[PDB]
RNA sequence: ACCCGAAAGAUGGUGAACUAUGCCUGAGUAGAAUGAAGUCAGGGCCUGAUGGAGGUUCGUAGCGAUACUGACGUGCAAAUCGUUCGUCAAACUUGGGUAUAGGGGCGAAAGACUAAUCGAACCAUCUAGUAGCUGGUUUCUUCCGAAGUUUCUCUCAGGAUAGCUGGAGUUUUGUUAGUUUUAUCAGGUAAAGCGAAUGAUUAGAGGCCCUCGACCUAUUCUCAAACUUUAAAUGGGUAAGAUCCAGUGGUUACUUCAUUGAACUGCUGGGAUUAAUAUGACUCCAAGUGGGCCAUUUUUG
RNA sequence: AGCAAUGAGUAGGAAGACGUGGGGAUUGUGACGAAGCGUUCGGCGUAAGCCUGCGUGGAACAGUCUCUAGUGCAGAUCUUGGUGGUAGUAGCAAAUAUUCAAAUGAGAACUUUGAAGACUGAAGUGGAGAAGGGUUCCAUGUGAACAGCAAUUGGACAUGGGUUAGCCGGUCCUAAGCGACAGCUUAACUGCGUAUACAGUACCUCGUUUCGCGAAAGGGAAUCGGGUUAAUAUUCCCGAGCCAGGACGUGGAUACUGUACGGUAACGUAAGUGAACUCCUCGACGCAGGCAGGUGCUCCGGGAAGCGUUGUCUUUGCUUUUUAACAGCCACCCUGGAAUCAGUUUAGCUGGAGAUAGGGUUAGCUGGCUGGUAGAGCACCUUGGAAGGUGUCCGGUGCGCUCCUGACUGCCCUUGAAAAGAGGAGGGAAAGUUGUUAUUUACACCCCUGGCCGUACCAAUAACCGCAUCAGGUCUCCAAGGUUAGUAGCCUCUGGUCGAUAGAAUAAGGUAGAUAAGGGAAGUCGGCAAAAUAGAUCCGUAACUUCGGGAAAAGGAUUGGCUCUGAGGGCUGGAACAGCUAACUCAGAACUGGAGCGGACAAGGGGAAUCCGACUGUUUAAUUAAAACAAAGCAUUGCGAUGGCCAUAACUGGUGUUGACGCAAUGUGAUUUCUGCCCAGUGCUCUGUCAAUGUGAUGAAAUUAAUCAAGCGCGGGUAAACGGCGGGAGUAAUGACUCUCUUAAGGUAGCCAAAUGCCUCGUCAUCUAAUUAGUGACGCGCAUGAAUGGAUUAACGAGAUUCCCACUGUCCCUAUCUACUAUCUAGCGAAACCACAGCCAAGGGAACGGGCUUGGCAGAAUCAGCGGGGAAAGAAGACCCUGUUGAGCUUGACUCUAGUCCGACUUUGUGAAAUUUACUUAUUCCGUUAAGUUGAGACUCAUGCUCUGCAUGUGUUUUGGUUUUAAGGUGGCCCGCUGAUCUACGCGGAAGACACAGUCAGGUUGGGAGUUUGGCUGGGGCGGCACAUCUGUGAAACAAUAGCGCAGGUGUCCUAAGGCAAGCUCAAUGAGAACAGAAAUCUCAUGUUGACCAAAAGGGGAAAAGCUUGCUUGAUUUUGAUUUUCAGUACGAAUACAAACUGUGAAAGCAUGGCCUAUCGAUCCUUUAGGUCUGAGAAACUUUCAGCUAGAGGUGUCAGAAAAGUUACCACAGGGAUAACUGGCUUGUGGCAGCCAAGCGUUCAUAGCGACGUUGCUUUUUGAUCCUUCGAUGUCGGCUCUUCCUAUCAUUGAGACGCAGAAGUCUCAAAGUGUCGGAUUGUUCACCCGCCAAUAGGGAACGUGAGCUGGGUUUAGACCGUCGUGAGACAGGUUAGUUUUACCCUACUGAUGACUUGAUACUGCGACAGUAAUCCAACUUAGUACGAGAGGAACAGUUGGGU
C-alpha cells in the first residue's frame, strides 16, 4: 500500500505551479484583421525578467485599430531587440530580426522562434531560452510548411501560423555548473517544489516499487512496460533501449 | 445461550492548536579572524596600499542536542536539571493567514510525522463480534460411583463412536462363574540341539622325491531375535443332560440305485439337578472421561 | 415395629431435607412495642439451619399447604463503596539571604512601616502590546476551607465599584486562498464553477469582466502637550491643532469677440474654469556592504539652586537646568567650449550624447530661528494653620551606542505582491456680454455635522498551556555606567525583588565543588572523567595540495605600575611663516617590585597515520546524528499537445501564467582517474494459436464450417536494463608453454586476511621489554572487482580505529576541606507492597523450605545504617512452541480487480470508384472583447502593355511624436445620407462519420483487494514417512500388543505367466562320447526337492501346484450371505453356496483370474451400457432434458479442503503438555586414582616407569534427559568482597631413590600461612615480558546487575560479503544504541534499654564466642662437610626486608 510521490503530483494541493510573482502568461498578439492584411507597428517599452524561466520578455505597445486605446501584449524575446525598438507584426512585414511573419512568407532556410502550431494558436512552439525552429521547406501552393524541432523530429504546419525572427534570448544558460545545492534551492522554490527527489532505493517497499532489502538494490527490471498501470510506472518506461549511447 | 476476556474486520463521521510539506504577508540574527575580483601607485611581470567576495572560520542572541552512558528515576518534569557540546547571514530561525485527511495526507526517507494515540489516527455504530485457549461458577446430609483405552477425524491442548458409570422400567429363580477336577484338543516361548538339515566356527587325526594342499571318512572346541529334529511350566478352546436320551409313524420339488438318507415334526416309553465348590439370573435414557503415572516379574532402543 | 448384613470416595448421577423475594388459600402476632441489629441468658438438630432471655429499635411481620423465581458466595489481576498495616515513615534540600525595632492582632520566623544587608544587573526577575484567559482589576470586610509550615496576608471567601474616542484599532482594499450566479456531474450526499440576455415623465448616445468573503503585523483620511481617579485615558478636563463630508456670508483674484501673469531657462507667486474618452505618476516593494548626515541616548566643562562628606584632605561628589504635534520663514538650467586630459570617492565613476569654473532653479530629515511657550513642567525658598516668591542660563566632544534618511557599490540559472484610493497630464465639452451675473466650497477668513463595536487587568519560577500557585513551554518593541574587540563574562545606577517551611547539631553514605608529596595511563573495553593549553604584540611555520588551502600548523619571546620622549589633526588673518586649539591610537626609553603583570573574569591541548563520507546542509519529537538521507556533477529513459506522466464515482482537473537550454520517470554520487566480456535466462522494445459479433450450410426447430483484432508464438535490437563472469592433468621447487571437458560469457584494469578471508591469533617486516590490536607488503580470494560503480584524493567531521609528546588523583593509595543533605526538633505528611508470617543445619519432597521431620536453639521494647536472603517489587514472557488467532510486507501462491490495449454494435448522415477517397450538418478541438469571412467591385501610385485592358500588383517602413466627442461634399428648413462599396445573416479556423462516449467480447494488470501457506516429530526446523499397505522378527508357545525398533517390499506385471486334461521330471553329483576344454550337445546311474512357480519375505507343492504339448476364455451373467479390519460401520480383498450359461476331461470332478499371503477409492459432477421402461403436472406427436439399475473418469494428507513466502516493525490467546540459564537423575565424553606384569630402566618387571587387558571415583568439561519454572527466578566477562574444599604449586616435619654434595623425582601427616606486576583480546581460556619461596586446581543459583560496569551477546538505524526472482535470511564480519524502586521483614554492622530474694555506688569473677601472625634475604657458620674435579650445603648466633 501507500501511494507513490510520482501519484501524489497530480492529486495537486502541495505540487502546484509557483506562479505568484510571473509576470503574465507570454503570447503573440491574437490573429486580427490587420495582421493577416499588411501590418501593424509595435513599440517595445520594457524588457523584463520573468521569474521561473530563463527568456526575458520584452512588453510591447501596439495601437488598437478599433477603439482610442492603447493595448499592451508581453512576447517572449528574440534576442537583439532593445527598449525604443519598433517591432513589425504582420503578413507584409519586411524579414527582420524582431518581426512577425507568417511562415510561408519567411524563405526557407530562416531561423524562427515562438512558432504556432495552428492558425491562431499564440505561439508553442521553441519558446526556451537559446532554442529555435528552422524552416526546411514549403508546399507547392504555400498553404502548408515544413519545419525543424529543437528536438530534431520534423513537422508539417500551416503556413499562415506565423512566429518571431531570430533565437531566443539567454541562450546557452546550462554551460556553467550549479555549484551548490542553495544554488539548485533558488532555482526550483520559484518553479513548482520538484526538489530535492529522493532515491526510490533508499525509501522502504511500501513507498516505492524500488525500495527494500538489507541491499540497496532494485531487484527486478528497471525497464517498464507502457501498458503498466499507475504506480508501476517507474524507472525507465516503454524504453527501447538502454545502457550508454555508443 | 453459564459468567468475564482478544489480535482483528466493516459502515458513517471529527481533527493540521502538536507535528510533516507548499503557498501569501510580516519580523529576526553582538563582536572578532581570514582578505576573492575590481582599482591606484612605484619598480622590470614583481612590491606596497586600496577594496570588502564566501551555502568561509572563531563566537553572542536565536535554533539544536555529542558526551558525562552525571543528577533525577513512587521526579520540579509521562523527557526535566547541571557542566560539556553542534550551528550562527544561510538548503537559516520564526508569528499570523492559507492548502493537503485515514489504505488518505505529508515525508533532504527514520516506516518518520498526522493533538502524550501510527508497520494505517481518533469518535460512534454493526457488537454482548468469534475463541477446540485461561480464570471463576454461591446450602446440608443420604445412596451408587468412573476414565486417561477402541475405531474415524486438516486429528495430536478438540470432537464423534464404543467401553467404564448412574438412574427409570420390566422379565425372572434348579442358573450363573476372571476357580478347580474329569476327558479332549490347539500352541513352538523357556530350556535343549549341532558325533540332525540351514547358517557361523576352533583343533588336529585317518585317507620321477616330496610338499602344505586338495577333498573325502570318523571325531573335536563354541554358537544363533529374523536356524531347528525334540520340547516344558504358566496361560487359551470345547464338553460334563429337563434347551436330554432311545423306540416308532408321517411330511419333502432335497438326497439315494432303492422308506436309502437328511432335516423338521406327532405319539410312546426312560430320566428331576447325571463331577467339585460357591451362588438368584434384559430394554430404555443419560453423565463424566478420551494428558495418565508407579511397583514386582517379562521386555525393546 | 422386628431381624440380619452392610457403611472410604474426586469427576459424575440420583434421593430426602434447610434457607431467601413475591402469588393463591388458611391459622395468627403487633405502639402494653413489628422488622432489623448486638450479645459468655440459653436450648434443639448428624448438618444446612431453627427456637428463645436481655438490650437497642420505632411499624409493620410470621407459621402451615401449595404456585412462582432476577433464590444461597471466600475466591473470578471480579464490580462499587468503605477501612487498615506500611507510618507520624519517605519526605518538604535548585533559582546566593536575611536581620533589628516599632505598629496592628486572640496569636507574629512569615502582615505593614522604618533602619541596615543582599540579589536581579537593561537579549532584566524592568516598562508596554498579541495569542490564550475572562473580572483575576479597585476598595472595604472575614467563621470555615484553599494558598503541601504558619498567616492579622491573598489571584481564596463575601458585599460594593470600575473599561468614556471623527484623529487608537476594527470598519474600507485586495494577497495566498474560499463561498456562491450561469450551467455541468451524481439516486442524492457531494464534486467542479470566470459563464453569460445580469450618462445626457419622455427622447437619444455610449456599455467586456459577477456578486461577495479573506490581513486588529500588508495597503490606508486626520492629534499632540500638561493635568486628573481607590480602579479609565493620545478616549475625562484645560489648552493648541488637524481631517472627511456639506456649506452660508464679506472681500479679493480672473474673464466679459471669451480663464491671470513673471523668468533666457530649470521653474515661479495669495488666487489662476476644464465634461466625454485616453495615457501616466504615487499607492508599490529583494538582500549584503561600507560611507556621510540627522533624532534620541551616553559623555566633558562653565554659571545658578538645593543636597552629601568633613579626626584628615577635597575651588569638591551627586540631583535639577525640559519644549510637544501644528504653523510661518531660512538631480536640473544658462553662459562656455575642455589633451600637457581634467573633476572626483573611503570604494568607482563622470565628461563634445558638453567636463572644470562662474551664476541660477529644485528636492530634504527626525536641521536653524520665531510663533505654540511658560501661564505649563521641574528644582528650591519664606509667611499662614494652603497664600506668595525666586531660578529654569551658556557652550563643547565621538570609528561611541540606537533608530532613521541619503546617495553609492556589489550579489543572483534567486531580479524581490496586488487592489482600494489620491493626484497630474493630453483632450477642449460646456458656460460667462461690465453686474444681483460665474469660475473659485483648500484664494483668505467665517459656519455646520462626525454613527456602530473594542477599550479593566495578567501576559507568566502564581492570572495562558502542561489535571496544580508544576525548575517545562509560548510571537513583538525600548534597552543605562565601569572593565573589554564585545549586547562575552564580572561589578554597579534607574525600575523590581528578598516569593522558594523554619531552628539545632556537623556521624557514616550521598549530591555538587576544591586540593594533593614521589611516579605519570602502570587504571580502563577504551585517557571515560578531570587536568593541561587559552587574550594581545613581535618573530617563526612542514609533509601534502584540487595551488584556493593546510595554519591560530609546529616552535619561541614579551606584557604590571610609575615618570617621560617622539609621530599622527582642525580653524583664523596673506620662502612658507604667526596665532588659537581637539581627539584616543601606535612606537621607544628610564625607574621600581618577594621574577609579578591577558594577576579576578574570559579563553584552542598538540602532533603522526588508517577506514567511511567529498564539502555546507538533513534525520529516528521521549534509548540510534552515523559510515544513513540529501547534494552539485555524471548517465539512462519517455514525450512535438488529438501528446508524456499523474489525479477523478462522474463531470472534469494537476504538471501548465508550461513547449525539448522544457516537463516527466530512474540510477550513480564533488574533483582526478578509469568503467572490461556476456542478449542464452528474465524483462523492455522494433516489423500457428485465434473471443464476441457478422456471414453460409444442416434439421420441423432449439442445438450443432469458413472467416478470425490485440496479445502470445516465429524473427531482430538492448547490460550507465535486472543481472551473470569455469574445472583438470602434464611441462625448463615454479609452470612462460602443450593437451582436454564445458559456458551466453568464463572476473579484464585495479584492490585485499579490508567495515568484505571460514581455516586464522594466516605468513614476512615495522611499532613493544612483552601486541588475538595498528601500519606496510605477500595472494589458488570459504564468498574482491568496475555508475549493485572500481582505484585515488587536498579541505572538512560532536564519525570509526592505532601510536607519540604534553598533562593530570584514572592508578599505586588513599587523605583532608566546603555547601546542601542524611541526622535531631516544631509544624505538615504521601505511596508501591501485603495468603499467613518472618533465626539456622541436614533430610526427604514438584529433584535449591519461613512453616513439615531430626537436631542446633530460643528473653521485653527501641534508634542509625546496610544491601545476603525474602527463588523481594515493577509487566497475564516481547525469546521458543501451540492455535485450523491476526496484521505489515513480497511474489513465478490461489481467486479476483480499478486502470489500460484491442475488436464488434449503437452514435452514423450524404457522395464516387474498383477496400480506397469526396462532402458537411451530427460529434470533437482551438481562438476572439465572436470586427471585417465567402464571391464580385474601385481608390491610389507601382513592374509596365495603352487613354478605361486581364491583371501580376502593391500601398502605414525613416525618428521611443500624435490619431477619440469626423472634416469636406450634398439633400431636406434646422435634421439626414454619402465620406465608411454591394453580396448571403456560416463569428473565424482545424479535424469529421473517424475520434470521443455507452454496452458487450478477448489479452494484459501485486497498481490494488480477499484469502491460503497440511500432519507426525525424544522442542521446532532441515532430513524422513513410521500418513494407505505386505512379509519376517521384536512378541513374553491361543488371540491381542508400542517406538523416527530391526531386516526388506507395493502404486505393478501377464490372452498366458488365466482354465482344464494328458505326458514327463527338476537343481546337483558321478562315470562316459570325433572336433570339445573348467562351461555347449548326447547317454546311463543316483537324485525328498537341495530347482522352479512374474516380483519382497514366509508358508505350500513331485505320476504336481514344476516343465512340455493339445483344446479353450469361468478374467462370463443375476443379485444376496459370511470371513478379515471392526463401532462387530464402510471400502478393498477373500471364502463358501444358490440360480443360469459355457470351457476342459473318457469320467469323477475342476474352473467366478494368477498355489496362498500386498498390488487400491465415498457424496456431488461428468460419461457410457441396459429398457417395446418412468416423468417434463391442459392434451397428443417428436428433438433436448430429468429419472431408476451397473461400470468408468479421483481424491497417495489414501473415511476423500481447491491453496506460496516473509516479519529484527510486529500483535493476540495460551503453553513449563515444549526449546535456549541454574538445580535434579545419568557419566558415554572430559578429569582423577587403583589392580595384573610383556618390556623400558648398562646388569635388574616394580627407584622411577608401564604396553595388551581390567576395577573404581568425581560432577571443576561436554553430551543425554525434560522433573521444576513461560500472570518472567534479570542470559557472558571483568571489578569489588567473603568463605569453603583438597585431587598440595610454595612453606613445616618425615620416609624412598639409579640420594656423594648441590639439584631434584616419588610418597605420607598436612588447607596453619601464601599464590603477584604488565602487553594483545569483550573474552572465559590462551600466549608472551618480568618478578617471586611459589606464581596449584576448584565450589558457593557455571558465588556476586534494587553492588557497579555495559566491552560482548540479543530489538528498532546503517554498511559489506555470500544466499534468495523478491520481502528478507546468516551459530558471517562491522559501527551507533535507556541498566528502574528498599522507607517493609529477617540477616549482618554499630547504638540505647525495662525487669530478676530492695535501692544506689564502686571494684571484680569469666561460662561462652572470636582470634594473628607468616615468608624471604644478607653476614658469619665456610670456599668447611662431601667430591677425581667442577661445584658446594645445614643447624645454633647476628642483622635486615616483604606481606
Amino acid at each position: 500500500g501507500r501511494v507513490i510521490r510520482a501519484q501524489r503530483k497530480g492529486r495537486g494541493s502541495v505540487f502546484r505551479a509557483h506562479t505568484h510573482k510571473r509576470k503574465g502568461e507570454a503570447k503573440l498578439r491574437p490573429l486580427d484583421f490587420a495582421e493577416r492584411r499588411g501590418y501593424i507597428k509595435g513599440l517595445v517599452k520594457d524588457i523584463l525578467h520573468d521569474p521561473g524561466r530563463g527568456a526575458p520578455l520584452a512588453e510591447v505597445s501596439f495601437r488598437d485599430a478599433y477603439r482610442y486605446k492603447l493595448n499592451k501584449q508581453r512576447m517572449v524575446a528574440v534576442e537583439g531587440m532593445y527598449t525604443g525598438q519598433f517591432i513589425y507584426c504582420g503578413k507584409n512585414a519586411a524579414l527582420t530580426i524582431g518581426n512577425i511573419l507568417p511562415l510561408n512568407k519567411m524563405p526557407e532556410g530562416t531561423v524562427v522562434s515562438n512558432v504556432e502550431e495552428k492558425a491562431g494558436d499564440r505561439g508553442t512552439l521553441a519558446r526556451t531560452s537559446g532554442t529555435y525552429a528552422t524552416i526546411v521547406g514549403h508546399s507547392d501552393d504555400g498553404s502548408k510548411t515544413r519545419i525543424r524541432l529543437p528536438s530534431g523530429a520534423r513537422k508539417t504546419v500551416s503556413g499562415y501560423s506565423r512566429g518571431m525572427v531570430g533565437i531566443v534570448a539567454g541562450g546557452g544558460r546550462i554551460d556553467k555548473p550549479m555549484l551548490k545545492a542553495g544554488n539548485a534551492y533558488h532555482k526550483y522554490k520559484v518553479k513548482r517544489n520538484c526538489w530535492p527527489k529522493v532515491r526510490g532505493v533508499a525509501m522502504n517497499p511500501v513507498e516505492h516499487p524500488h525500495g527494500g532489502g538489507n541491499h540497496q538494490h532494485i531487484g527486478h527490471p528497471s525497464t517498464v512496460s507502457r501498458m503498466a498501470a499507475p504506480g508501476q510506472k517507474v524507472g525507465l518506461i516503454a524504453a527501447r533501449r538502454t545502457g550508454l549511447l555508443r
